[PDB]
């Protein structure tokens, strides 16, 4: 269930931007036998990180592009030349973080906790195909529609100001600094794409928080939220809540989402 493209099949059309783990493109299927031309996104990683071999790079694509979730984005074929190219079904939204900055202050409290709901199903799901994600940002969910999203780069400098403490400390991931990271990228969307810890240098992230300093309570975030946020936050990764828990207590905030979240609108 994974599609092995020869640069003959596929066809990089515009880009469409650019990240740390490569660029993505506009890109065109052609179907052997066919006149027409099919849209895909394809995302290109920049390589060398640690020379690996193809086939060693295929046992990971096959995994991801095994997924069956809604919320949570399926490698659809793999291009392996002198670069590693990911293709995807093509949308017309990018990142949450981006689409968060680009409506600042008008959007809703219902769209909101309806994210994180949907970026705790995607987590929840990938928890229990047994996958740990090591980056998840909002740079990292990808938008359907305004109403869809879908978590991507599941195991692809380091984000130290999204890593939970062990795994800063340790390189030790697990689901429950997927947790962490979730909690962070929650605050990103809370705050409309603020930078975490905005000036605060990485060299000295582990002292802040050992010291037990944690994200500002966003403006728009009542207490209950934060709290949340907070919980996902503690450095007894078995302490902080599960997925699942995580589903649950948004779905029930997201059914009275101007109770929990105060915007101006
Ligand atoms: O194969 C997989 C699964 C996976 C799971 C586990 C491990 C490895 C891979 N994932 C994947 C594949 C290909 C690209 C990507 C990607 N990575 C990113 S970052 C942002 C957007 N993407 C996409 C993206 C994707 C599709 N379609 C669009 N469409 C689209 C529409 C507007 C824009 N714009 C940018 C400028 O302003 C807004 C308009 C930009 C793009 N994007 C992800």
């Amino acid at each position: 269930l994974l599609r092995i493209l020869k640069e003959t099949e596929f066809k990089k059309i515009k880009v469409l931007g650019s990240g740390a783990f490569g660029t993505v493109y506009k890109g065109l299927w052609i179907p052997e036998g066919e006149k027409v031309k099919i849209p895909v996104a394809i995302k290109e990683l920049r390589e060398a990180t640690s020379p690996k071999a193809n086939k060693e790079i295929l046992d990971e694509a096959y995994v991801m592009a095994s997924v069956d979730n809604p919320h949570v984005c399926r490698l659809l074929g793999i291009c392996l030349t002198s670069t590693v190219q990911l293709i995807t079904q093509l949308m017309p939204f990018g990142c949450l973080l981006d689409y968060v900055r680009e409506h600042k202050d008008n959007i809703g409290s219902q769209y909101l906790l309806n994210w994180c709901v949907q970026i705790a199903k995607g987590m929840n799901y990938l928890e229990d195909r047994r996958l740990v994600h090591r980056d998840l940002a909002a740079r990292n969910v990808l938008v359907k529609t305004p109403q869809h999203v879908k978590i991507t780069d599941f195991g692809l400098k380091v984000p130290i100001k999204w890593m939970a403490l062990e795994s800063i400390l340790h390189r030790i991931y697990t689901h429950q600094s997927d947790v962490w990271s979730y909690g962070v990228t929650v605050w990103e969307l809370m705050t409309f794409g603020s930078k975490p810890y905005d000036g605060i240098p990485a060299s000295e992230i582990s002292s802040i928080l050992e010291k037990g300093e944690r994200l500002p309570q966003p403006p728009i975030c009542t207490i209950d939220v934060y709290m949340i946020m907070r919980k996902c936050w503690m450095i007894d990764a078995d302490s902080r809540p599960k997925f699942r828990e995580l589903i649950i207590e948004f779905s029930k905030m997201a059914r009275d989402p101007q109770r929990y979240l105060v915007i101006q609108g």
